[PDB]
């Protein structure tokens, strides 16, 4: 069923909550035993948001391989994403170890460091060229190369150096700065413009490791970004763009990380973004 008609049918009836709870009920339940080990309590931001064992990213070290991060692998769309929490004071070195080890070319940040008067993630990148950051626990150096500030987002160029081998790489930091403290954006126009800038950079392409995507918990806004990107790619690839079922794609993604899309309002916003984005994909 064409999703734009499904959309008006749910709106006219106010059945967004009904549909959302049906997704919650049908979602996968897999073990997260590594996340719950006592040695990992200060590596988790939220007690109720954990990576499944089968899909978690492992750090390449013998001491403790744990990070709150999941590999979302979309087989038909041929896209992969790493979804992670906003880094904590004691996991900023782990975060950059993961970007290094997974060969990622882009980091996508969908939150502000402070929202609602509380800290939602560590200040994990340098704000001035001449004040670089060293992560002594993982042996990495991170330098700000350039910054481009726009009305709805900021793009940064970072140099990450593996201090062990003196190898360096160019990492693109895509920072969506205008998601409101409460609710979802009224229009998906600036979120879709942002998604298209990440695509244009090569960060989502198969010649690189998976993009790292985060918000505060790494399930709500982060879920909206990967769900919109995969649905639009499937519309481009298939003979019938009307066959793409956003609820079935979201349940496939929930096989790899719990809780993706946190509210009925985020589910409606994801439908709006895909419907408006398709009016480019189909040739405009
Ligand atoms: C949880 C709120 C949700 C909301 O997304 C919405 C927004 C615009 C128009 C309709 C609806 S809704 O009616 O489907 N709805 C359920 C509702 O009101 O409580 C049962
Ligand atoms: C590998 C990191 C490196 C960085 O030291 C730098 C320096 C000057 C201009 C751009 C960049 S960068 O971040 O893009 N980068 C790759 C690049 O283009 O080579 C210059």
């Amino acid at each position: 069923m064409e999703m734009e008609k499904e959309f008006e049918q749910i709106d006219k009836s106010g059945s967004w909550a009904a549909i959302y709870q049906d997704i919650r009920h049908e979602a996968s339940d897999f073990p997260s035993r590594v996340a719950k080990l006592p040695k990992n309590k200060n590596r988790n931001r939220y007690r109720d948001v954990s990576p499944f064992d089968h899909s978690r990213i492992k750090l390449h070290q013998e001491d403790n391989d744990y990070i709150n991060a999941s590999l979302i692998k979309m087989e038909e769309a041929q896209r992969s994403y790493i979804l992670t929490q906003g880094p904590l004071p004691n996991t900023v070195g782990h975060f950059w170890e993961m970007v290094w080890e997974q060969k990622s070319r882009g980091v996508v940040m969908l939150n502000r460091v402070m929202e609602k008067g509380s800290l939602k993630c560590a200040q994990y990148w340098p704000q001035k060229e001449e004040k670089e950051m060293i992560f002594e626990d993982t042996n990495l150096k991170l330098t700000l190369i350039s910054e481009d500030i726009k009305s709805y987002y900021t793009v940064r160029q970072l140099e990450l150096e593996n201090l062990t081998t003196q190898e360096t790489r160019e990492i693109l930091h895509f920072h969506y700065t205008t998601w409101p403290d409460f609710g979802v954006p009224e229009s998906p126009a600036s979120f879709l413009n942002f998604l298209f800038k990440v695509r244009e950079s090569g960060s989502l392409s198969p010649e690189h490791g998976p993009v790292v995507v985060h918000c505060s918990a790494g399930i709500g806004r982060s879920g909206t970004f990967c769900l919109a990107d995969t649905c639009l790619l499937l519309m481009d690839k298939r003979k019938d763009p009307s066959s793409v079922d956003i609820k079935k794609v979201l349940l496939e993604m929930r096989k790899f990380r719990m809780g993706l899309i946190q509210t009925a309002d985020q589910l409606r916003f994801s439908y709006l973004a895909v419907i408006e984005g398709a009016k480019f994909i189909m040739g405009d």
